[PDB]
């Protein structure tokens, strides 16, 4: 039967019970020990009031804001008698301050994303830049320098961003095996920075295929997606966004720099979810990817740079999102950004309405002897509901990953705040491994110069096929 | 009961039995009096032949070819008795060839494209200009000055092109009442392009929505369409291509003109299909199109050209095709430039498959007084299935448009080569009109700039909302 990890000796409070909460709270309770009264869940939805109800968990039907969070929060994450769980699993709230607060009262805290309050996506005095995913990271890790050490706070530990920085460290060790090359396996990020500049890793495509269909055709002015439409939306109206490797030759004219922080980005002056990119999956084969800014694509490429003495950068891979969801969202992109506005409802997809489907979710890395290698899970909606309720592939993977987050905080609850790519991967990945389905690894000699040039002019570098100028969609 | 027009007396040579094939013979049948014994189709497919066996029809199954085309037509177009019609809806074939072929010998012709020899659309050897539809269409101008007269061949009359032409004549008619511009309906070209240019309209989309849906969702790895797959992606990889105005001032850096012809297009060096363009319909409201080339971009802004005595061009409109195609069309489109080539497989959609939907198609004129003015044919695919068989509601739009250019041709015999731009588009749509559903006029409000600029820097000219500048998706 099912392993019972860890018991927890506190209140365990989840914001927000949108699809990953959904899927997130039967694994808390199949795989962790505590009394049923602890759990709490809060989110102002009245549709998720009824759900709670139905599953008999105890909800407060309330948004957490900048003015309440502190009233709020903090009675009930320390409860008692020990340490409790703040688990965050929601949109329009401050991923940091709310972490800031866990720690400052001993509890251990878990997010998927770095969250602004209400209102940031969508302020009109905000440049570009400031909406960037590289500057909601870079308060992250100023947070860390402050306060150093300290209760265990784990940012950003979904699937993606999340399980994807452990199938790097995975691919990498596999790419090195299958070369023939012997050896410990690295346990520093110096070692593992090293191990990518060896191996000749120029960089690494978040490389997914979402495959899920519905019951019934997308309607005329909603948005149709597997996970947080809101979410989605937002992050594709944020700049286009990467890791920018040491390889890279060209970058197109509206990329721009940081004047600070870990110096592994760029961004793009136009939103990720309307920007594409030649990419590859073992499924799909050759697709487009919309390059939506995501968490990892800074974290990976910062945690893969060498620095010479003079701390200047010599190695460092580059790293994206290639992201094709489900033909219902590729629709609802084309509508949305063809009509300029918001559809004027959304729903997200219910296993109940797929009717068959997987999400093929991993990391492609290219430019190295074998060109590519394409690692991670390819989760099917059939096994899905085989092995966890409430949710599709897509929250399952999530959802699965949270649980190993969770795990590793308990087990190693004294460590500060810390990424996924901080994390032991192999502990977490043993922990999710049971809900991620097929997880392979497959070499492919397709380059995003395959067929090319066509019939027209383009502007290509044939002498290295996986420069971003080739891979960028023009 | 349905209106005979005429009594045809010769051979009606039907070449090509794909899916307008197939909804045009019905017509002919319905709406012409002649012995079933004196149609001939022509067709090299299985598929095509059990269909005329099982409607009784004399079959030959041949590719017609550069090699054989004089050979296999001639005896079919002059068996007599007195005149023949030859109906041309293949693929494959040279539109100018086979029409000329029929005027030698005294036979009627019409097409619904300027389609060229197999070979022609992927030939790596030609420069881009010459793979453009003002290039064909200008061996078809070149035909006309050469023999002016003569027995009459209808050039390119189906839904688009065709039908439109004679919604653009209707159009800026009805725009005169609205604004008030007095005197009398214009009957020669010069009346019509003076009208349009005393009406201030800058340009014209074809502005189409099919929002035709399936019974099953889109296959991985087939490209779906309710109309010739093989064709829409054949004019999907030409240049996007468009009727370039007087009153744009900017054009694209991958823009290029023609040194010859009558002047009146661009081209840019990428494929149309891949080109999307800020446009608008009455049930889409604001939505991307796809500047796919079309005869009719060209032939109606050449139509519509003001030259003064030098003979220089002073006002001409801005035409070209806004075309969002149906879902499954999208995705199509969105798989084969994502994997950089075709589809293993293809189908269209039959009216057995399809579950609802519209084929809206129609004109918008913008500039003028009153901003822009939609004009066209919101036909459904319920009101198909009540009044002809064996199609879909994209079809019926242009097979319809076949009669009427039929019925035209029987009752001006001797007009020489001509567009649709050239027959009487009332008593051309008094003919169509039966098959076209609602067809309706609309004004909107809505421009390119609507909510622009937003997030993000864009290169917009906010001086003049209707610039190809606004309207092109960068
Ligand atoms: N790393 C990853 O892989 C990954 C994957 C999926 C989702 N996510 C993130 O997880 C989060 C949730 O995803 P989802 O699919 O469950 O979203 P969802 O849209 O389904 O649900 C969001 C929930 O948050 C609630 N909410 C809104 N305002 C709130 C507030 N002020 N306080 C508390 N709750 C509030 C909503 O009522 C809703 O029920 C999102 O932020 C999303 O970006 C991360
Ligand atoms: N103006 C318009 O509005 C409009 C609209 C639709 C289609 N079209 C055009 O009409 C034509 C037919 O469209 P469709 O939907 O019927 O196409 P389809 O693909 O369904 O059918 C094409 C037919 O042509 C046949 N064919 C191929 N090679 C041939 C040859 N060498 N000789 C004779 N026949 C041959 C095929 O076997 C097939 O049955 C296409 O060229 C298309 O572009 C125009």
């Amino acid at each position: 039967d099912w392993p019972v990890y860890h018991r927890i000796d506190g209140p365990i409070v989840m914001i927000g019970f949108g699809s990953i909460g959904r899927g997130t709270l039967p694994l808390i309770e199949r795989h962790f020990a505590f009394d049923r009264s602890k759990l709490v869940v809060i989110d102002p939805s009245d549709e998720a009031r009824k759900l709670a109800e139905a599953r008999g968990v105890r909800f407060i039907q309330q948004a957490v804001t900048r003015d309440n969070y502190r009233e709020l929060l903090v009675p009930l994450l320390t409860a008692g008698p020990g340490q409790g769980f703040c688990v965050n699993l929601s949109v329009d709230t401050s991923s940091l301050d709310i972490m800031e607060l866990a720690r400052e009262n001993g509890a251990l805290y878990i997010d998927t994303v770095v969250e602004p309050w209400l209102g940031f996506y969508f302020d009109p005095d905000l440049k570009p830049e400031a909406r960037s995913n590289y500057a909601l990271r870079e308060t992250v890790l100023a947070a860390r320098r402050n306060k150093p050490g300290g209760t265990t706070a784990v940012s950003c530990c979904g699937a993606n961003p999340g399980m994807v920085s452990w199938f790097v460290k995975q691919a990498l060790v596999n790419l090195a095996a299958d070369l023939g090359v012997t050896g410990e396996e690295p346990t520093t990020r110096e070692e593992w920075a090293r191990l990518a500049m060896d191996l000749g890793v120029k960089g690494i495509h978040i490389a997914e295929r979402d495959t899920q269909r519905a019951s019934f055709p997308k309607p005329f002015d909603v948005f149709v997606n597997t996970w947080s439409v809101e979410g989605f939306v937002s992050e594709g109206l944020q700049p286009a966004e990467l890791g920018w490797g040491t390889f890279e030759r060209w970058m197109p004219d509206n990329a721009r720099g940081h004047d600070s922080g870990c110096g592994a980005g760029i961004y793009l002056l136009q939103p990720g979810a309307n920007t594409r990119v030649r990419s590859w999956t073992p499924t799909a084969m050759a697709q487009y990817g919309f390059l939506v800014t995501h968490n990892e694509s800074i974290s990976i490429a910062d945690f893969l740079t060498v620095r010479d003495a003079a701390g200047q950068a010599v190695y460092r891979p580059t790293c994206h999102y290639a992201y094709h969801p489900c033909n219902d969202a590729v629709l609802s992109l084309h509508e949305m950004f063809g009509s300029g506005k918001r559809q004027s409802d959304w729903r997200i997809l219910d296993e109940t309405e797929i009717v068959d489907g997987i999400d093929e979710l991993g990391v492609l890395l290219y430019g190295h002897g074998k060109n590519a290698y394409w690692y991670g899970s390819q989760l099917s909606i059939e096994e899905t509901r085989r092995i966890a309720p409430d949710q599709n592939a897509t929250g399952l993977q999530v959802s699965s990953a949270v649980l190993a987050g969770m795990v590793w905080a308990l087990e190693n609850p004294n460590a500060g705040i810390v990424e996924a790519d901080d994390l032991d991967f192999r502990r977490c990945l043993e922990v999710q491994t049971p809900y991620l389905g097929p997880v392979v690894g497959v070499y492919t000699d397709w380059t995003p110069l395959a067929g090319r040039p066509g019939l027209f002019p383009e502007d290509i570098d044939t002498s290295d096929p996986w420069q971003f100028r080739n891979v960028l969609v023009r």
